[PDB]
């Protein structure tokens, strides 16, 4: 479970930092 | 440990929803 979580964290950052980058991307469009 | 890793999880959550919110609304104005 301390794995799973860990996992967990990792994959929602990953996706964090993809939802900022469109943000700048769609930002750099307007 | 459990505790703060369930608790960094939901802070992510949290944060992506927002993040998620945003998105949709820059895309409505350029038109995606």
């Amino acid at each position: 479970r301390m794995k799973q979580l860990e996992d967990k964290a990792e994959e929602l950052l990953s996706k964090n930092y993809h939802l900022e980058n469109e943000v700048a991307r769609l930002k750099k469009l307007v």
